[PDB]
C-alpha cells in the first residue's frame, strides 16, 4: 500500500500500479472483492 484510486478506496504498492487500474476502474470499477 501507498498509493489511492481517486474514484475507489482500493490502496496500491505504486503510483503506476493505479494510473493504469484508474483509467478502466474509472470507467466501470472492476473490485476483487
Amino acid at each position: 500500500y501507498k498509493f489511492a484510486c481517486p474514484e475507489c478506496p482500493k490502496r496500491f504498492m505504486r503510483s503506476d500500479h493505479l494510473s493504469k487500474h484508474i483509467t478502466l476502474h474509472e470507467l466501470l470499477g472492476e473490485e476483487r472483492r
